[PDB]
Formats: structure tokens, sequence, C-alpha cells
């Protein structure tokens, strides 16, 4: 390549980064930010197991 | 001004100094790099006083 920092945009330097993910293969891993909460039972509730 | 990394050319923040100096109407104090030597005497040479 040529950067050259008087070249305008279109060849100016560029980073770049891909993130890929799986979809529910095994015992997953990395989590999000959340919070665990207690175990309740015997009750209508909604879960996020 | 509206200095943004996506400008061209002719609109990128410049840093410009100007120096400006008399030309020896005193004693002049800011001389250069160079090497005083010894005086010699009773020789035709050249000097740099």
């Amino acid at each position: 390549y040529g950067f050259q920092p008087t070249n305008g945009v279109g060849y100016q330097p560029y980073r770049v980064v891909v993130l890929s993910f799986e979809l529910l293969h095994a015992p997953a891993t990395v989590c999000g930010p959340k919070k665990s909460t207690n175990l309740v039972k015997n009750k209508c509730v909604n879960f996020n197991f």
C-alpha cells in the first residue's frame, strides 16, 4: 500500500475487526452483563434460562 | 474553524512559525555552533571575529 497523510479518503488506512458467534451448540461461556435472580417454583412466571 | 479528519487538503490544520532577527545593529549574542580557536599573531591569516 501507499498510505500517505496527503491522500484523501478512499486511500487512508482503516482498521477492521469482524466478530463471529456460535448459535447454541454447547454450554455457552460468553454471556451478557445480566444479574441472575433467585429460583422460584410452582408459579406462572416467565424465565430467561 | 471546522477541522475534521475527513476534510481534504487545504483544510487540515497547519502549524506555522515565523523567525525574524536583527542584522547586527548592536553587540550580538546569538551565534552558531562554531568552536572558538586560539589566537595567533604576526602571520597572514583569515579570521571570523
